[PDB]
């Protein structure tokens, strides 16, 4: 779901097609702001269970006391909170393809569960001793370095060799080349049609910022630009003085 054809994409695109006709799990890092969730829906989309489900549970937007729950479902009455039964996204994605985004925000405890369904497939309900299993093909995420997880003992050992298969460093935006503006102008005629607006292109100094500044925050920064010039402004070019800060206090 990558946008441009840049040298180290095409890297990352190889290693997708190859890594798709595996059930090996894939494991990626990058910057903040990289397109985690978009490589392992390409994964997906490659693969042969492209037709089955492709679920993505980002384990840091769920409380850490929770991600049990999400995962894995409960039962009703499991605890306080339990208003009813849960399918957990193990289910959800069952024949198809498992993203656990933000691994590394488990509890150690959370991740020696994990660890047995990885290496079985079986698991529990919260609330519950009666066993199920489930064919999930893994992919994971991580904006920590994971390694640095494990040496500092947030991290299982057993689990992140377990895991580590097919690593994927996505490169960031800045390295991108002719992609940046690729994503600029889909992001501009997105944010176009949800603000109601008509902006088509950018002007040469703005090109030459976008491909000049650094990105610290990859993609997820761009659509914020992005979203921010089309939100505060209204013309069919993007103009330099519409650029937010700090881009180019920051760039100088
Ligand atoms: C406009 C569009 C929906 C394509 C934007 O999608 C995102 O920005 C997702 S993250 C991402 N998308 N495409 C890329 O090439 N790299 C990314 O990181």
């Amino acid at each position: 779901g990558f946008i441009g054809n840049s040298l180290p994409m095409q890297a990352v695109y190889r290693v997708i097609e190859s890594a798709a006709s595996s059930k090996a799990t894939v494991f990626i890092t990058g910057e903040s702001g990289t397109g985690k969730e978009v490589c392992a829906e390409a994964i997906h989309a490659a693969s042969p269970r492209h037709d089955k489900p492709f679920i993505a549970l980002n384990c840091a937007a769920i409380p850490k006391d929770l991600i049990e729950s999400e995962l894995f479902g409960h039962v009703k009455g499991a605890f306080t909170g339990a208003s009813t039964e849960r399918q957990g996204a193990v289910e959800m994605a069952h024949n198809g393809t498992l993203m656990l985004d933000e691994l590394c925000e488990m509890d150690l405890d959370l991740q020696s569960k994990l660890l047995r369904f990885i290496q079985t497939g079986t698991y529990q309900k919260v609330g519950s001793s009666k066993m199920s299993s489930v064919d999930v093909r893994f992919v994971c995420a991580t904006n920590r370095n994971p390694w640095e997880e494990v040496q500092e003992g947030r991290f299982r050992e057993d689990l992140y060799y377990r895991l580590h298969v097919i690593p994927i460093s996505l490169p960031p935006l800045r390295e991108r080349g002719g992609d940046i503006i690729e994503i600029a102008h889909a992001l501009l005629g997105l944010m176009s049609l949800e603000e109601g607006k008509s902006f088509s292109r950018f002007s040469e100094p703005v090109l030459r910022l976008f491909e000049s500044y650094s990105w610290p925050g990859n993609v997820r920064e761009l659509q914020n630009v992005i979203r921010n010039i089309v939100v505060l402004n209204t013309d069919d070019e993007v103009k330099l003085e519409m650029v937010p800060p700090p881009i180019l206090e920051h760039h100088h």
